[PDB]
């Protein structure tokens, strides 16, 4: 069969793609994914990581683990109940988040059947030439041949996949796709990694932990979130100690074995041991480049395997394309479908469109949350001459009453203290995802630090701490802190 | 006793412009309050209406009141509990929102102390003359004169006041001044009122009344949030009744007497009773001007009873301004504090600058809660020859699992078609309060809805909604709603 677009992967990006090429521009699409519904054995499916074992069902468990916060200073405000009946039923939330993310997946499924021009293909897609996908019926490319897809032009679009360490033991440790179907909450879980990953299922297995339960994180650096503000990233650590979760910064799992009971023993390379019902590994995701056979057409990847792609998300090859996380760069559903969106506008709409990669607005659904859009003031100080850094950051008063007296909400901005250029704004507390959605409008309209405090506050909130800054906190000079 | 600036009343306003003053421009400021804390008898104090018996002690309350959703919508999670053992203690939230309360009185007192040039006067403040502020023990302009303060400038801030409709029983009836302190919940209660204040107790009340309870709000016309977005006010009308709430629209009582139990029996216009044991009157504020004297030197008032002032806060008298509720305008703290850093910034700072009073994001605690920036489509209609509406409106993907399917999130933007520029963001949901304050600051820099539609979603937040609208729902043309433009 022939097709004016071949997208591999039916994912953030590539469902963008398709879904525009095929309604907005008219043309005729195929698109491929591995399987029709989340979960085992191959996890991410139609709809793509984000639906299945990211994103959607990710927040929904947090928003459950949130309860376990609610309940307990729920007491501050006067709610009296029996604590001693409190039990988080994890089955429930396992059961609740997957009937939405089958929802999602059956609404895939009509999508495809509601849309003429737009066709689904079940099983692994890789390039047999430059203007043919070979559809088969698994990753080995021995496997039998389920299609054969003519393509003007071949859009990759597989995303990532969880990066395990090559330690001995390995194949006792899980990575984030199987804690989404774990049948019971562990009662000893190490996360491994200080990134959002580990940090937000650190907090889901936190509030669902059984009695006499322990959530340990390790990070093999000395603070957790690197990329993130370190303000935040010094009290996101403080929040989580403060909600009994164990932070084993400089720690890295050596290997791991079995106790006798089926435990996991943890041998960390400081030579100390843990032992844990679960290990989840979250140290890394890495671009899916190795089943799609590559080498068949000569697309040009990175020694990370990635997608090298241009602005435009053009491969070396003519005809192909790469969007969303195979090309490594921002690994975000919203950059991913931006990204999907801009090279359909380019290729089929000669309206030649690049994704900012820049002033992006995201979140971390830790406990308290992360809200940030642009650049951290380390960074800030290197590009620029005089960096202003405006800091508030205290314990809202609901939080007094609550007794969660720990919640320091921290608001800051960064700005080019030589013409006010707001660069950077960094959230931790309740509210941070919501607060700094509209902050990204703002950075995109080159917002100086002048517009936010002459903007009249919403009160009481804590976004109001946002339009409240007139005065640096403390600045940088050609790269050097000054109070 | 020769002050640059005398200010009239220490809340909102009047702080920021005697702390401002002081502080930024070392002028030597008097402030005069009728209160040192919180509570009975004159309730609004030194800090103003906002902190005493307003926006901090409401939100902390409308706080405590969001635990009875959040304990029932818990158990979609998985959370598992006696639910017959779930009491919601009104002592103890009014114990707690009076220590907080408190706290801010006396860190105001510590600000007073350890600034230099800033005095607290206590007593009530009127005008003697043009230049001459009198504090007297009491309201009466006969009570005994504490100081008598010379002023290069005067700054009225006395705020605003809960209007008690003049019916017989009306001494039955409380204002949101004695709900603060009400030492029982009420069992059953009428909000009086559909503006923002009713809507919010009617929510407090509705989590922590005692079982078999029951809370009735009415409205004398026929949808509430008079002024809010229509489907927001539509929206919230349902998710109030969705929890519990009983809207009685078209109706207003004519009287209140006493039942011999000590529960009041009201008596609608229409001639329909209820027996409640509260009736709160939230039915609106009036500015704050009668113990003032305005008469004495002639401060000319506005047909509805306000502080006449022009865009620099500036009376009829020279030398005599008026800042916040009492120009009876928008009443809103964060409106009263840019007034009063803009006036000691002209006056002081030789930096002349008026506040917009266009723009003004804004919210209402109701359960769930509104955040709002800029015009209602009905308002922009009229002004824009073009104006397209962008909506989105459904139940967030959680409150199908809560058991909530009633929350539905609206977003909604309202442009100028001409030229795509934002005139207006309304939201109904939770987070709507903290989502829109950014929005603020988009709309100060005249963002276009291509600006939000191209902006990357943050995701998955309600937010993200704002940024993935690109095609309008509907369209006013020369004031005439549309689904299409000719
Ligand atoms: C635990 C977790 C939480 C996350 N949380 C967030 C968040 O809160 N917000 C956010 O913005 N981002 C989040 N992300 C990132 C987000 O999921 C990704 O950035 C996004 O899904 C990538 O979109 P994409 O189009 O690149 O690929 P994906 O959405 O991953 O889609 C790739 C698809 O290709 C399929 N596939 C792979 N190989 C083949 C093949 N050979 N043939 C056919 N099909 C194939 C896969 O089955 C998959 O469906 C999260 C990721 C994870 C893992
Ligand atoms: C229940 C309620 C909830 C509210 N919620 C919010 C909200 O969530 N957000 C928001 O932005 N706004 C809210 N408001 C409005 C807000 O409280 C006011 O807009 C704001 O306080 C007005 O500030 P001001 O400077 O005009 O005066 P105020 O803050 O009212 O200060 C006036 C002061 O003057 C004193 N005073 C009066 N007469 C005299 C006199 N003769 N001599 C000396 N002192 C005198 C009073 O004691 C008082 O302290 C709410 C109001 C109420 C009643
Ligand atoms: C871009 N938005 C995303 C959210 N959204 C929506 O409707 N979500 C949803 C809720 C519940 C459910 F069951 C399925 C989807 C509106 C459009
Ligand atoms: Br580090
Ligand atoms: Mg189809
Ligand atoms: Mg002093």
């Amino acid at each position: 069969k022939a097709f004016d677009l071949v997208v591999i992967g039916a994912g953030s990006g590539g469902l963008e793609a398709g879904w525009n090429a095929a309604t907005l521009y008219g043309k005729r699409v195929a698109v491929v994914d591995v399987q029709t519904s989340h979960g085992p054995p191959f996890y991410a499916a139609l709809g793509g990581t984000c639906v299945n074992v990211g994103c959607v069902p990710k927040k929904l468990m947090v928003t459950g683990a949130q309860y376990m916060d609610h309940l307990r200073e729920s007491a501050g405000f006067g709610w009296e109940f029996d604590g001693s009946s409190v039990k988080a039923n994890w089955k429930k939330l396992i059961a609740a988040k997957n009937e939405a993310v089958l929802d999602i997946n059956k609404s895939y499924e009509g999508m495809f059947n509601d849309t003429e021009g737009l066709d689904f293909f079940l099983g692994w897609g890789s390039l047999e030439s430059k203007n043919v996908v070979v559809v088969r019926e698994t990753a080995d490319p021995k496997s039998a041949v389920k299609e054969r897809l003519q393509a003007d032009h071949i859009l990759l679009a597989t995303g990532s996949w969880p990066q395990m360490p090559a330690i001995p033991g390995i194949e006792h440790c899980i990575s984030s796709n199987e804690a989404f179907y774990l049948p019971e909450p562990p009662r000893r879980v190490l996360t491994v990694g200080g990134g959002f990953i580990s940090v937000e299922f650190a907090g889901i297995f936190n509030a669902y932990k059984p009695p006499g339960g322990k959530v340990t994180l390790c990070y093999r650096n000395n603070l957790i979130l690197r990329g993130f503000d370190e303000t935040i990233r010094e009290e996101v650590t403080k929040q989580l100690t403060a909600n009994g979760i164990e932070i084993m910064t400089n720690e890295n799992p050596a290997k791991v074995s079995l106790n006798t009971d089926g435990s996991k023993h943890v041998t960390f390379e400081s030579g100390k041991t843990l032992d844990v019902d679960v290990v989840m590994m979250a140290i890394g995701r890495i671009p899916r480049t190795n089943d799609l056979q590559l080498g068949n057409v000569g697309v040009k990847l990175t020694p990370k395997g990635g997608v090298q792609v241009d602005e435009f998300s053009r491969t070396n090859v003519p005809n192909i394309y790469a969007i969303g996380d195979i090309t490594d760069r921002l690994m975000l559903t919203p950059v991913a479908i931006n990204e999907g969106a801009a090279l359909v506008d380019t290729v089929f709409g000669n309206k030649p469109r690049k994704t900012d990669h820049t002033r992006v607005a995201s979140a971390v659904f830790s406990i308290p949350p992360i809200g940030t859009c642009g650049l951290i003031e380390e960074v800030a100080a290197k590009e620029f001459e005089k960096v202003a850094v405006y800091m508030s950051s205290f314990t809202p008063l609901m939080h007094n009453i609550s007794g969660s007296k720990y919640k320091k909400f921290v608001a800051k901005i960064v700005t080019n203290h030589s013409d006010g250029t707001v660069l950077g704004v960094h959230l931790l507390g309740d509210g941070a995802p919501e607060i700094i959605q509209a902050v990204g409008v703002c950075l995109r309209l080159n917002a100086k630090i002048s517009d936010f405090y002459n903007t009249i506050g919403v009160h009481p909130t804590s976004a109001e701490e946002l339009c409240s800054m007139r005065t640096p906190s403390y600045y940088y000079v050609k790269g050097e802190k000054m109070e």
